[PDB]
């Protein structure tokens, strides 16, 4: 009962021939490499860059029976991480890295187990900044779906297949949340066989459906792009007199509600379509910029209008400032009722 | 009397069969590594980020019989870092790195000591990036319990178990203060044994309380928001005449409370659940919301108010500019009591 | 039929003298390397910096007698990667690299593989951030030329030259879209052969026709631009009496249109030229200059305005304010006319 | 007279039995180490950060017997750096180093010359983040102390000292200034004996007086503060008329003021003590909040003043409006006074 | 006519005994190092950092007569980049590196050819980060000289001296044209022999003279602070009855004249000296503070002045606001003449 790097001197060295630059089962059907991933970093989903940055386990299983072994008593020799720049390894990559790196601290990050019948378990820490494009439409209700594909880069089709596993291909660590999403717990599993002019490759990919929280867009731009708004309605209950008064309300609630429509994008893409976060920003600034008009009907209405005239006007005129107090406080919130609802059946 | 790594040479080399690539006591019971952690660096504790950098020396005990000696006459011999990658190593690893890294400047920074009876030392610096979800409910007088946890990443925990030493399993560097924080004195050490597909893996990790100091928070955003709620109450002593004044005032002092509201987040995450400084800025802007209301009913009450009438109405609306001066003050403080006990007892 | 890399044995090792420090044809023709890249990841396409980010597959092909084989029967032999420290390979580097990266992620992302007559297919992945300078004449209407090009660094024109094979010398991905941008399909494919102090180095570049998307420039920046011109023009609809309103008015509207002159570019280079987004935030600020002009001048004929006389100007100064509400309204939106289809043809 | 790399094979190879992995003197005293350091690049001292980044030479010194040599004629040989992975060096790292780096552009940028006596002169350029924990309670009149430490790691205080030559340890490029500091011309050298459960480590570290330029926080934060306190007193030489002009002038006053007090500390740690930046921006915030409280007595003095009652208090109210022109511009200039002295002996 | 690398063991290897360990003329004159560089990418000038980024080719010549070879026909053999490692290089370093790095993208980005009387062509890609003080005394107007300056670090002057060939020593790339400067044409050589403890070191540097274009800053900063310096003046040709609009305009043009001083040094060190643009926005900031001040002077004149006095005050206080509107458009105008004509000559 020699030591196992000794009896895996019999396994990988100059005896018995092993060689890790040809696959297993060579000129023979293709290589099924069956994977799953395990989740314990999820999040900094930028939106800028339209990427996110995951910490996962890929673990990988092929068969090998150059690895073969019945020598030993027991079932699985879990060897060192140095044993693994020795044999045959799929060339796995991800067709959307954006960068990527393995982890070196206090050892590469690596595991390697063979079972009797040449079973290879291989599992690696991984840090990915995957890309995913952000469909921005409807914004702060929106769904993104990011994805990961691990595809063969050199092996085609015929010579290395992958898969995913039919026990659970993709785990999450326990208390895993983040701070902006959730993620939710149904994971797609379909395949994504790529074609070049070089040949076909075989891909699979994992499909993560984020789904935005509500909270913090509903705190720092709904609500305070409302009070806004409503501040535009107190130049309503103010005198036909107050020139300064209407008009400084009015335009100090209006470019303050233009800073915001701006604000609402600083953490954002240039994106070149209208979304749900604008129609609001936007027709709030239509309410507002509609008080400030109404005023400017008014303040020419009673300065245009013998005597038996002007008081004629000024009933007009203030028969306006009353349809006002009722007119936009009404029709803001019919609005406000096919925005929301639009946005919970979409 | 030959040089140690002479002597180190029948200790190391081919002589005697040393293999780095098996564990000691192979086949056995596992290995017991006590640990402990120095700390020379704590903070730059990310709040966007929800991570932190530590700066450690990571102080690693398990006993080798293969590595002993009596040849030599001492007790211990602190070898040379270059001997370090000959020698079994467990494969630690940190479960929430969110990336780290060695120090290479002018040399390794590793030590590496031999007792006689094979106890081996092994002592490195090391940089980390930790990952701590926080949880900023009552975020100006949070506590938070950031993590360091230890696990194994090859080895299962019948091969190798991970222990903090029971004599000061965590140290600090002396004059350790934090800019933001204050690091408590009692340091948490229990069990995190994981459990995955492939196993259960050996895991021990440290918590550390910190706890926010409040000054800076008390300085730039709870003062600068009660001035700002007092400006508000200085449209109390100003007469029903000045529209512009009153208006101009309650709105000045309504936007500007908006964006405080605003840049008191700008450093924080997108959490969707409402915080306590949320409250706060919250409830100081309904006040400031309430001045520029509060006239806006009396311009509205002294407009409406044959002779016998108006005055009727001017000792009312003139009795609502005194109740203001009073109602707002108070009603205030009796807020900012029911505020600050809350956060003095939870 | 041994292994292949036994029978790359006798292809590589020191049997047959094969030397990877020599090019092919040595002393004879030059080599001729046809060159294809296919893209996968476009974009981060900067503008404060003029680079872009791209993510590219560099396949070569060139021709190698002594990787002649004919003892294996089929045709080609994808080899594995360690394959390709060992033979010769061209020094291709890009003029603008401004920093590249190769993807060493779970494999070196590198495919080789080689056919009986010679041929070598040489295809790895590879990140650039390529250096274009932009020219942001018409700006948010401009149509930018990044480029990429492919030089030799040590063999001269006449030991090595590059070609773009003729069957779709650039592929793309299929559903690769931009944020900010559309990529032209038509891509240009010509010559850029170098000189220097040192010789002629073979040169090909590829130039994409980037072209902007005016969604985004449409929503931020000319729009609110546009509606701040309108309340510009509420200052007509106000009497010659309200001097804080008007002028009030004014300048709230000249000071937050300067705002954004200097907030449309934020994002950009500091360029000494005028672009097409400046001469409207100029011409914006010339309006509404104009109307807090337009009102010291009224203010100041009113005032000058013996009974006979003062009535004489009123009619003057109020002759203007009805000017101003058709002169301004319509020489904006001329001026508007000129802007648009000036940047429609050009 | 053979080259001297064979005379050096001589001197390093298996021949006399060299060994790098074993300290000089061994078993005997410890290993006198004297260092000296020369700046290149002092400077980008981060406030946020608390850290700096320095340029140094670091310079050591040590004899080694076994580095004798008589052969050659001359008294130094001045080697070539790659000899420098074969001869023994002490481990020094900087104790707060926050991350660090050699240079190895066009070279290792090493020198390495040995005496015939074994003095050994090893030199190497190194980029350092040295950690320095701020003190920032008088900011702007601040004197930092920046260190920097150079332990022993794996060698304890009896078998390896570190020690500064006692001829200018500390040397300087000769035209070296800050943009923000200036680096005082004493430089303390003192030690820094560490004390672990390990051991005793040997330690040194030199100390460099950093003091601030006062110029640039005259510039953007005093003047621009003090201006708007005047603007707070231009509300005294209007009447007791323009509620709308003096309340309108004391908020904008007031406001403006209160961004100014955030943004004086956008560079900056979150401390949580007051710092002397911030008294100032307190007490000009104090006192234009004084002016709009002034104004708030005139408007309610005046307007609750039979006949002969209510010119009574237009006298009080407008002897208010003649004590404010002397009283706060006198107390404003004694406290002046009291700040600049108390900053002037501090 | 065996093949060049086989030449190559021949003149590389054992035989003949070739020692990369070793200079040239080893014991004689020292080696002389003509050098000169092409400039590829120039830009990215920081002005925060006070560095900038460069991308050249620098070429190294020297002779070393150990490489000659008369048995191969022609006149130079251009080897493969892997020759490089075996070859005697200069120790060449930029003294100001501040970050630098090679390029590896598809090769080394390296060229290597050796005449046959032993002349060395060395040539190899790089990016720097230069650090070049900046002056900003007359910042918009300044013109800066950046320097990169070619140290040894381990010969000393009487083993290795640098030089500049006299045919072009610095080249550019065609069309390199700076987003915010322009490079002039003629480029300083001189010496920078430096002197240390250690000994003297050759030194050759390179000094670019840059100049910013003023389009940029002309844009930004002056014309917005002008444009506030003429609404400055519209409170002259308002009555002295406004109240609210004089001084709601003058202090509305004093902090928005407030910003904009603090917006011009954003990206700006923070220097102690006053700089050109400063005294700008300082006296630019003076004329709207003295607006804001006439107007104090008219609104206290008019209303302190039997019935024959209260007119009498009416003409001096009125004879000032038509002073005003010549004494300030003409006084900064010739303010305006000594400022530009200053800086055209200096
Ligand atoms: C990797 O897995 C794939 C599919 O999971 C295997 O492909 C199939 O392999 C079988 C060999 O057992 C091939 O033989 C076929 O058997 C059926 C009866 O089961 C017979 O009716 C067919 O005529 C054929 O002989 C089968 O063609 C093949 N199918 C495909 C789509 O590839 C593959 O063999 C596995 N390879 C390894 C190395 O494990
Ligand atoms: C590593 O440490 C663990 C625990 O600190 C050791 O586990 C224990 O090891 C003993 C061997 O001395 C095992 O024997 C047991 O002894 C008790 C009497 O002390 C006896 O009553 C039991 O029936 C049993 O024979 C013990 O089972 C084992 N317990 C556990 C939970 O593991 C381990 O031996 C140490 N290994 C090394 C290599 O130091
Ligand atoms: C690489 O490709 C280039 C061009 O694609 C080849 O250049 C040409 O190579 C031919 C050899 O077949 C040279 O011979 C010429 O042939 C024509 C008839 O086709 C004859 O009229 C000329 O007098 C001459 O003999 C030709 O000069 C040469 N032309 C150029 C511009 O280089 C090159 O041979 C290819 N090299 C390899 C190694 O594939
Ligand atoms: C490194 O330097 C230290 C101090 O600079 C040396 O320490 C001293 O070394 C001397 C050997 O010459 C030891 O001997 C002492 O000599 C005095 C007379 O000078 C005698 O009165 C004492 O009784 C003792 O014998 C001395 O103890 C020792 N002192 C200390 C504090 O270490 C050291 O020898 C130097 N080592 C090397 C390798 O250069
Ligand atoms: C590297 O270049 C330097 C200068 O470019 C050379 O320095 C000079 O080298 C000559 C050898 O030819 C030395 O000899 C001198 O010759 C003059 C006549 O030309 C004679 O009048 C002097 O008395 C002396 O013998 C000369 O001293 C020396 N000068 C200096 C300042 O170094 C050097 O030789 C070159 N080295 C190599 C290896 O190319």
């Amino acid at each position: 009962p020699m030591p196992p790097s000794e009896f895996l001197d019999k396994l990988m060295g100059k005896v018995s021939g092993y060689d890790a630059r040809i696959r297993p089962n060579f000129k023979g059907p293709p290589v099924n490499v069956t994977c799953n991933i395990f989740i314990n970093s999820f999040g900094s989903i930028a939106e800028t860059t339209m990427d996110y940055r995951v910490n996962i386990f890929l673990r990988q299983q092929w068969n090998d029976p150059r690895l073969a072994y019945s020598e030993y008593p027991d079932d699985s020799l879990d060897l060192d991480p140095s044993m693994l720049d020795s044999i045959w390894k799929p060339d796995l990559f991800f067709a959307n890295e954006k960068g990527a790196n393995f982890h070196e601290v206090t050892t590469d990050n690596k595991l390697l187990r063979i079972s009797k019948n040449g079973n290879v378990l291989y599992s690696i820490r991984i840090t990915l900044v995957l890309a995913c494009p952000m469909d921005l439409k409807n914004f702060p209700m929106d769904v993104q779906t990011c994805i990961m594909q691990l595809e063969s880069f050199g092996y085609t089709m015929n010579d290395l297949i992958f898969e995913w596993d039919e026990k659970g291909a993709v785990q999450v660590a326990d208390g895993l949340t983040l701070p902006q999403f959730i993620l939710k717990e149904e994971k797609d599993l379909r395949y994504c066989t790529k074609h070049y002019n070089t040949g076909k490759f075989t891909c699979i990919e994992a499909r993560f459906h984020l789904e935005r929280q509500m909270g913090y867009y509903l705190i720092q731009m709904y609500i305070p792009s409302l009070l806004i708004v409503i501040l535009s309605w107190v130049s309503f209950w103010i005198n036909m007199d107050a020139a300064p008064a209407r008009v400084g309300l009015g335009i100090t609630t209006v470019l303050t509600m233009t800073t915001q429509s701006s604000g609402s994008r600083a953490s954002l893409p240039k994106v070149s379509y209208v979304k749900a976060i604008d129609i609001w920003m936007a027709v709030c600034l239509l309410f507002v910029f509609s008080a400030l008009l109404e005023y400017a009907a008014v303040n020419f209405i009673a300065r245009q209008h013998v005597e038996e005239m002007r008081k004629l006007f000024i009933s007009r005129a203030k028969r306006i400032d009353t349809v006002s107090r009722v007119a936009f406080p009404l029709v803001f919130l019919i609005f406000n009722i096919f925005y929301w609802i639009t946005y919970k059946i979409i």
